[PDB]
């Protein structure tokens, strides 16, 4: 039901994703989350409605449904906050849109730093994302001292590859340790030797896009579509259950968090039946046979930054 963490907090297994909830929808989107049981909120500055997430948290809150301690908050510093002196600004916006004193978890959104502006991808005269001169090791030294200031209780990563961890880990007068790494996996990209690295490390595993992310700006009707391959339909009715219920109980028996989002209350209700089954052994080395080494998520605007973690194997 929960995983541990390096700061000694429990992290629920199972969270509600929030990337493309319309602010008009979401709201209630979580409302519903929290009544069918979710504890675990998946935010970001850069979804634009933080403020809607914090409208239901705070009516939760105030119905008695649930305490503080019981939720799992998470939130990611964006790519136009990297530096130093940006860092505790933007985890006080978020703070303050989520209406909260402080934060479960704080991630570090891509490696990858941006020009500071209002623009999420701030672009030159040719039309390509301008980098900021800032590394990932002073980057990490801002977000520890969010933890040696009360304003969240861990820090962590995301889509960091193996030596992007390494250098966080080597880095000399380190004082806290990534406590999650919030990276793209399902059976199109198992991620098998970044997870046993990590997992090695003790650092945590958060899996997201669990369904392959179907209705991602950037679809293509020839692109493959996990939810509508009838191999993982195959054992989803050989279980009795549905396809995304078979895709979000994959990550949860390889020890990964897992983060499906949803707006429509049957689908994250339906999501939140995934604790009263298992997948055999075969069920999941099947699964995981399906890696294609596909990325909804690849970030194509910043190949050529410094920093782009995607051109290293794992
Ligand atoms: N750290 C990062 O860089 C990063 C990147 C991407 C995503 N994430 C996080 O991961 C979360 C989940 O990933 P995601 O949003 O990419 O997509 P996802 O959870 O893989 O898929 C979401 C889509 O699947 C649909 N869906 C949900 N449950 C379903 C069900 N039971 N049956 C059929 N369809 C279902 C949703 O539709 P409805 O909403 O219409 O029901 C939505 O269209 C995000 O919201 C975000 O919080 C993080
Ligand atoms: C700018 C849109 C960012 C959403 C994809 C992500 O979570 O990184």
């Amino acid at each position: 039901s929960r995983l541990l963490l390096n700061n000694g907090a429990k992290m629920p297994i199972l969270g509600l994703g929030t990337w493309k909830s319309p602010p008009g929808q979401v709201t209630e989107a979580v409302k519903v989350a929290i009544d069918v049981g979710y504890r675990h909120i998946d935010c970001a500055h850069v979804y634009q409605n933080e403020n809607e997430v914090g409208v239901a948290i705070q009516e939760k809150l105030r119905e008695q449904v649930v305490k503080r301690e019981e939720l799992f908050i998470v939130s990611k510093l964006w790519c136009t906050y990297h530096e130093k002196g940006l860092v505790k600004g933007a985890c006080q916006k978020t703070l303050s849109d989520l209406k909260l004193d402080y934060l479960d978890l704080y991630l570090i959104h891509w490696p990858t730093g941006f020009k500071p502006g209002k623009e999420f991808f701030p672009l030159d005269e040719s039309g390509n994302v301008v980098p900021s001169d800032t590394n990932i090791l002073d980057t990490w030294a801002a977000m520890e001292e969010l933890v040696d200031e009360g304003l969240v209780k861990a820090i962590g990563i995301s889509n960091f590859n193996h030596l992007q961890v390494e250098m966080i880990l080597n880095k000399p007068g380190l004082k806290y340790k990534p406590a999650v790494n919030q990276i793209e996996c399902h059976p199109y990209l198992t991620q098998e030797k970044l997870i046993q690295y990590c997992q090695s490390k003790g650092i945590v595993v958060t899996a997201y896009s669990p369904l392959g992310s179907p209705d991602r700006p950037w679809a293509k009707p020839e692109d493959p579509s996990l939810l509508e391959d009838p191999r993982i339909k195959a054992i989803a009715a050989k279980h009795n259950k549905t396809t995304a219920q078979v895709l979000i109980r994959f990550p949860m028996q390889r020890n990964l968090v897992v983060i499906p989002k949803s707006v429509t209350p049957e689908r994250i209700a339906e999501n939140f039946k995934v604790f009263d089954f298992e997948l055999s052994s075969q069920d999941m080395t099947t699964l995981l046979s399906y890696n294609r080494n596909w990325r909804v998520c690849a970030l194509l605007s910043c190949t050529s930054h410094k920093d782009y973690p995607f051109h290293e194997e794992f």
